[PDB]
């Protein structure tokens, strides 16, 4: 998940043309999802 979101972000940033902050909003929702997944699993992972 982290790899995909970061890679789409990098491709977006490379393709600077046109209105991009919309796709950045979509990827920021995806990143909020990803950080939520991290704060769901990584606490148990750290404890383990």
């Amino acid at each position: 998940k982290a790899a995909m979101v970061v890679s789409e972000e990098d491709h977006l940033k490379a393709e600077a043309r046109g209105d991009m902050s919309e796709a950045e909003l979509l990827i920021l929702d995806e990143f909020t999802t990803l950080a939520r997944d991290l704060y769901a699993f990584y606490p148990l992972l750290i404890r383990f």
